[PDB]
């Protein structure tokens, strides 16, 4: 009862057309196992998108490390990163380990992002070495948070594909990489993200659940977002959106993600 995937491409590339850019997208219905994609093995930069994974490698941890959510984490006299709403607020009560990765991935916090990277993971190299651990071969971190937003065209740094950030996401959520407490707080963490209002979300009814993280690399109209999406009464449906444009100075466009997302979701016919 799906729809032809020759259609859901045609859309696509129409989108494309308009948009004067690069679409890659990959979806997968966890109950049928179906899947789309359109350039789904193309590379893209990550952006910010790479906290939704910083999180989950941060859990990953504390399951062999009992209390680590709890630790406390003080950072005076640090220079903080640009777009560091969080952190900038809590020099004076430091954070703890779970308030870290709730705001690096809700708030895209990049100050948050590099402390978890510096004391816990082992920078983009550990981060990297989190996701070949679950099986993304792909999935590459190189740089630190701001560093990595460059999106120079033919720059694999800090690049994934559509399929695999799904993928990913798909195990990371459901499979068995992560322990029942952990992938519920991964979920609530994801459910509770404040930047994605205008992407993934502006695709699905009202009533639906959404759990997303964006990344907006600033530059080379470049800009993302992945998601676990509940429709009424149906499977999740896992969803990579990653876009980019052949001009340095080009802006990026939430719509285009929105509308990009609502071809493939509509593809399903849920
Ligand atoms: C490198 C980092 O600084 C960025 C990562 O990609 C941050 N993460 C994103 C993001 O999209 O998640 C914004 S865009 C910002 C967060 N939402 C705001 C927004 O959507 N507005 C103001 C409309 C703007 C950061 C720069």
């Amino acid at each position: 009862a799906s729809q032809p995937p020759q259609v859901t491409v045609d859309k696509l590339k129409r989108l494309e057309n308009d948009f004067g850019g690069r679409i890659g997208v990959y979806a997968i219905d966890t109950g049928s196992n179906k899947t789309f994609g359109y350039r789904a093995n193309e590379r893209f930069p990550l952006c910010s998108s790479f906290k939704g994974f910083l999180a989950a490698a941060v859990l990953s941890k504390s399951q062999q490390q009992e209390g680590l959510l709890n630790q406390r984490i003080r950072y005076d006299n640090r220079v903080m990163e640009p777009h560091s709403p969080v952190t900038e607020k809590q020099i004076t009560t430091g954070m703890t380990v779970a308030e870290l990765s709730a705001a690096t991935l809700q708030y895209s916090d990049n100050g948050a992002a590099n402390l978890l990277l510096e004391k816990l993971i082992g920078g983009p190299e550990g981060m990297t070495s989190f996701m070949r651990s679950i099986g993304d071969n792909v999935f590459r971190l190189d740089r630190w948070a701001l560093e990595l937003n460059s999106a120079i065209p033919g720059d694999d740094r800090d690049t994934s594909t559509p399929k695999a950030v799904a993928e990913s996401m798909q195990k990371l959520a459901f499979g068995n990489v992560l322990g029942l407490t952990e992938r519920h707080q991964l979920m609530d963490w994801f459910k509770g993200n404040t930047t994605g209002g205008a992407r993934i979300r502006a695709s699905v009814p009202a009533n639906w659940v959404v759990g997303d993280k964006t990344g907006t690399c600033g530059v080379y109209g470049t800009a993302n977002d992945y998601a676990v999406i509940w429709p009424v009464a149906h499977a999740p449906i896992v969803l990579a959106v990653y876009t980019s444009k052949p001009d340095r100075n080009s802006k990026h466009s939430d719509a285009v993600i929105a509308d990009a997302s609502r071809i493939v979701l509509e593809s399903f016919n849920i």
